């Protein structure tokens, strides 16, 4: 259910980086 923070993971070190970054999908 969290593709966005699974696939982020694999490039970024930091957890919550990658929360953040697929904190919101829509770009603004």
């Amino acid at each position: 259910v969290d593709a966005c923070y699974e696939a982020c993971m694999h490039h970024h070190m930091n957890s919550d980086d990658c929360i953040e970054a697929c904190k919101n999908p829509v770009p603004p």
